[PDB]
């Protein structure tokens, strides 16, 4: 897999998380990021993902160590963590056959997992509008109190 690369972005309260909701097979709720390009560097295209999905430019707020990558089948993904943009904030996409919605979410709310179906005696998972971003849930509490308390 190539590796993807964008940013978990979080208010000045450190409460919500900025997420984008795609089309068909992307058609749930996750973190902005996309695929690298050849020769391309990790914060490039981190800035380019996130302002082609957000119309917001992250380049001079990405710190080089702070960031959450995960390896998910095989393919590698990593998101540099962003905190203390505004609420107010205008975020356009360029791509709107892209991206159909940009929302802030609480993230004390959001799932770190999926619910099983141990009440119907069934195997497997049901369905959440989250299941891209929930990976990232979990390791990004853990990284918050670790730096802020
Ligand atoms: C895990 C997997 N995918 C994504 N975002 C994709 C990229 C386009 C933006 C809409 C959401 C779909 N985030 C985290």
């Amino acid at each position: 897999g190539v590796p993807t690369y964008g940013a978990i972005i979080l208010d000045e309260t450190l409460e919500n998380v900025l997420l984008v909701q795609g089309y068909l097979a992307k058609s749930g709720w996750g973190f902005p990021k996309g695929k690298v390009n050849k020769e391309e560097a990790p914060h490039d295209c981190a800035a380019r993902e996130v302002f082609e999905e957000t119309g917001f430019d992250i380049k001079d707020y990405i710190c080089k160590d702070d960031y959450i990558e995960l390896r998910i089948n095989d393919q590698l993904a990593r998101l540099y963590i962003i905190p203390g943009i505004p609420k107010d904030t205008k975020f356009n996409p360029k791509t709107r056959r892209e991206i159909r919605n940009i929302e802030w979410f609480s993230i004390e709310k959001l799932p770190c997992h999926r619910n099983d179906m141990t009440p119907k005696s069934k195997l497997g998972l049901a369905p959440n509008k989250f299941f891209m971003a929930i990976p990232f849930i979990r390791p990004l509490r853990d990284w918050l109190s670790r730096r802020f308390g």
